[PDB]
RNA sequence: GGAUUGAAACGCCAUGCUCAGGCUGGCGAGUGCGCGCCACUCAUCAAG
């Protein structure tokens, strides 16, 4: 009818909360700004704008630690 | 084609387990014990 259905997986993610931005932590589930990120990715143009209606979560929240330099 | 608290981001440089120390000194398989007691090869069949 209208609107998109788009399914993203992969084995990490990171959605940094702002509040622990140097030490990371990420958020629970993708926010709708790192959405709107992923489908601009696609395809976007500056006539248009992305609007997100809703994220499903379809896999249970794992969390892990990773340090880098 | 403006922005995925994003875009950029080595755990990395290097460090003998080494120097050495008999498994040795010595200890009869040994003392002894009939294979032995008996038993027909034998009853026959020209040489051509």
């Amino acid at each position: 009818t209208y609107g998109i259905r788009l399914r993203v997986w992969g084995d990490y993610a990171c959605f940094t909360r702002p509040e622990m931005k140097v030490e990371r932590v990420s958020y629970d589930v993708m926010p709708p700004s790192a959405a709107r990120g992923i489908l601009e990715a696609i395809h976007w143009k500056p006539a248009i704008r992305w609007i997100v209606d809703r994220i499903h979560v379809l896999r249970p929240i794992v969390f892990d630690n990773v340090r880098r330099n």
